[PDB]
């Protein structure tokens, strides 16, 4: 696989979201994950919604926490999602109101990587895409980043707090890193961005909970 790749310069993200006072994250990764699968199978780029998923998985708890997974099985059984146009982000959770005629993708399932795996979580988003991973973003270095290859020796591996997107890896100065993309709006970390230690001994559970959607 290449030792560097960067799907934002692929076309395969779209803008950085905000999820607001809720904790939409699971959505936002998972909508993200279809985002970029629905840019390889179809070639077309755009945003779909988190708040199909906020609204009706019933699995995950909607503001209060979720899984990528749920989300992705939820897509396969309802046999679709809206596009983020026919149902906008409002940061609460509400009655599912799915829209059928605002179908923008669908997805057949999921895959998970190996926990713990970071080789095997290069591989798959070499060759598949943007992959949804769960990480420990409760640390005030976290919440403050703002530039460089992001590592904190407090980061818990075992407090998968936030899920987030890796939309790429490289290796900036000798440092390898995942290039994360954030949903706390591009006002935070490097436009919404931050560049994670990549291959060091799973910082911040990188690849405890990483998973994809199937197209
Ligand atoms: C995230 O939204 N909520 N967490 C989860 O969904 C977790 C972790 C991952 C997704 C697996 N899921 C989980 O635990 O599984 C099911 C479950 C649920 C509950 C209990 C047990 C099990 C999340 C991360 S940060 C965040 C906040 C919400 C809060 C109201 C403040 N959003 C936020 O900060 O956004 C705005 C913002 C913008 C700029 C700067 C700071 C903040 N929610």
């Amino acid at each position: 696989a290449p030792d560097s790749v960067d799907y934002r310069k692929k076309g395969y993200v779209t803008p950085v979201k905000n999820q607001g006072q809720c904790g939409s994250c699971w959505a936002f990764s998972s909508v993200g994950a279809l985002e970029g699968q629905l840019k390889k199978k179809t070639g077309k780029l755009l945003n779909l919604s988190p708040q199909n998923l906020v609204d009706c998985v019933s699995e995950n708890d909607g503001c209060g926490g979720g899984y990528m997974t749920n989300a992705f099985q939820y897509v396969q059984k309802n046999r679709g999602i809206d596009s983020e146009d026919a149902y906008p982000y409002v940061g609460q959770e509400e009655s599912c109101m799915y829209n059928p005629t605002g179908k923008a993708a669908k997805c057949r399932g999921y895959r998970e990587i190996p926990e713990g795996n970071e080789k095997a979580l290069k591989r798959a988003v070499a060759r598949v895409g943007p992959v949804s991973v769960a990480i420990d973003a409760s640390l005030t270095s976290f919440q403050f980043y703002s530039k460089g290859v992001y590592y904190d020796e407090s980061c818990n591996s075992d407090n998968l707090n936030h899920a987030v997107l890796a939309v790429g890896y490289g290796i900036q100065k000798g440092n390898k890193h995942w290039i994360i993309k954030n949903s706390w709006g591009e006002n935070w970390g490097n436009k919404g961005y931050i560049l994670m230690a990549r291959n060091k001994n799973n910082a911040c559970g990188i690849a405890n909970l990483a998973s994809f959607p199937k197209m």
